[PDB]
């Protein structure tokens, strides 16, 4: 039984007391965090900074994400009038300045392409391609300022602004589908694969947030109005909903209270099971498929549970000191190798949960690797 062992603490001295960032590698070898004190820097999963950078202004990095390739970042600060993109290995600097002074609100890479989206106050959305360096403006997609936004695995953009509307994007700034009016706002946008019987479905399933209450389905087979999953009274205002399985949601409130449903539409009206985890308070909560395991975050404490007989798993609990406080941001890697803890206060945790040892065998002969630092011939 191997707990989750505490790898490396760091605190808000090179971050900053805010709400502090980190973004994964796309091969979870590189961990790049900034807070609010304009510094960037990456740790590697044992705690070992690598490379450190420093940004001219001080304003609150609302975007900070990186690129396929493992070597750009793009970061844009609360209201900048640019954004910079970073070279992590040759540390260097472009600065892109935002169309008529615009203050910045929104950026994200694609997860699958090289491409990033902008957006800003006004509603003026650009494309950017790094393979050419080049813009594709769209004008009037939004009338207010875009609130949310990510990319999908096949390479669509999804953006919502804070007049209750959804637009779907292409990889060649060509919109799929109208605009999408739903009774009040969505938000945390998410892709999700519906539980089809037919194993032939695409990841293209909108999940997101309504006025942090509800929850927002949308999907494109059969061109489905978007459907909204409400919850009790009892349930109080949501903290997060995480997607596990193939298409199995898992969503948390205030009152320590979570709910699992599955993606099941004609399930989807009626919630699958609800629990009562905390009686106090909740601070953040995610699940993992590849290590198949839940981590909830509440009242400085991380608690392990299953998902499909959702028993407690004391065993691999972890205690947060008081300074911790409301954890804001709490999230594996990829793989889920690492678990990073980030809150407003600028505290960075890492915990080791899974690291799947390599085994090869020959005639009646195995081989564990254990621990990292040796390997265990077994007979």
């Amino acid at each position: 039984m191997a707990s989750s062992k505490k790898v490396f603490e760091f605190k808000d001295d090179l971050n900053g007391s805010g709400k502090v960032l980190f973004s994964w590698s796309q091969d979870c070898s590189y961990i790049a965090v900034c807070g609010q004190s304009k510094v960037v820097y990456v740790l590697d999963k044992r705690g070992r900074k690598l490379k450190e950078t420093v940004l001219k202004s001080k304003n609150k990095v609302i975007g900070l994400e990186w690129d396929k390739d493992q070597e750009f970042l793009a970061i844009l600060q609360e209201n900048s009038t640019c954004f910079l993109l970073w070279n992590v290995f040759q540390n260097s600097f472009e600065q892109q300045d935002l169309e008529e002074k615009s203050k910045g609100s929104f950026i994200k890479w694609s997860k699958t392409h090289p491409v990033l989206v902008i957006g800003t106050e006004k509603g003026i959305l650009y494309f950017y391609n790094k393979k050419t360096q080049k813009k594709i403006p769209t004008m009037g997609k939004h009338s207010k300022k875009i609130t949310t936004g990510d990319w999908n695995d096949e390479g669509l953009l999804i953006t919502g602004s804070e007049e209750k509307v959804l637009t779907v994007s292409s990889h060649n700034s060509d919109s799929k589908g109208e605009s999408i009016t739903v009774q009040h706002e969505p938000s945390n946008l998410q892709w999700a694969r519906q539980k089809t019987d037919d194993r032939d479905s695409s990841q293209r399933t909108i999940t997101a947030i309504l006025s942090n209450k509800s929850i927002l389905m949308y999907d494109l087979n059969t061109k489905k109005q978007p459907l909204e999953l409400v919850y009790e009274p009892k349930y109080g205002k949501i903290v997060d909903y995480q997607l596990f399985g193939d298409g199995y949601i898992v969503t948390g409130f205030t009152e320590g209270y979570v709910a699992h449903v599955s993606s099941h539409l004609y399930e989807l009206r009626d919630e699958i099971q609800s629990k009562r985890i905390f009686q106090s308070s909740l601070d953040a909560l995610c699940t993992n498929d590849i290590i198949y395991k839940l981590a909830v975050a509440g009242e400085n404490q991380i608690h392990i549970y299953n998902l499909g007989t959702w028993e407690e798993v004391k065993s691999q609990r972890i205690e947060l000191p008081k300074a911790a406080g409301n954890v804001t941001k709490m999230q594996w890697a990829n793989n889920g190798q690492l678990l990073v803890v980030a809150t407003a206060n600028g505290h960075l945790y890492g915990y080791l949960t899974s690291i799947p040892f390599l085994t090869s065998t020959y005639g009646s002969i195995v081989s564990v690797l254990s621990s990292f630092t040796e390997v265990s011939i077994v007979d």
